[PDB]
């Protein structure tokens, strides 16, 4: 699924996100929009042979299993596949647990190199939510 910007907030908000771990939705918004564009089916094959799931990017490094990332955890107890669904229930719940882990949301490198610091409230301006 291709989410609009005010689409993804107001989905991101129902699920809990907004001002989780103290990150405003605008943070969360704008992780998206650089992660995966806002598609929910994005992968993206890493160096290490781990690959990158759904609308946040999660890694099968240490989040999720794929069954072709050697060595790797499944800290979310999920399927890779679930982060690629239409509804961002899994992809929501594995992120709070990411940005739990002790580095905030510098865990997504296009938050940390294109978000962190910026007027991520944009992401948000003229939503109804
Ligand atoms: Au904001
Ligand atoms: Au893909
Ligand atoms: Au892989
Ligand atoms: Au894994
Ligand atoms: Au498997
Ligand atoms: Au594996
Ligand atoms: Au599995
Ligand atoms: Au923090």
């Amino acid at each position: 699924k291709v989410f609009g910007r005010c689409e993804l907030a107001a989905a991101m908000k129902r699920h809990g996100l907004d001002n989780y771990r103290g990150y405003s939705l605008g943070n969360w918004v704008c992780a998206a929009k650089f992660e995966s564009n806002f598609n929910t089916q994005a992968t993206n094959r890493n160096t290490d042979g781990s690959t990158d799931y759904g609308i946040l990017q999660i890694n099968s490094r240490w989040w999720c299993n794929d069954g072709r990332t050697p060595g790797s955890r499944n800290l979310c107890n999920i399927p890779c596949s679930a982060l690629l669904s239409s509804d961002i229930t899994a992809s929501v719940n594995c992120a709070k647990k990411i940005v739990s882990d002790g580095n905030g949301m510098n865990a997504w490198v296009a938050w940390r190199n294109r978000c962190k610091g910026t007027d991520v409230q944009a992401w948000i301006r003229g939503c109804r939510l």
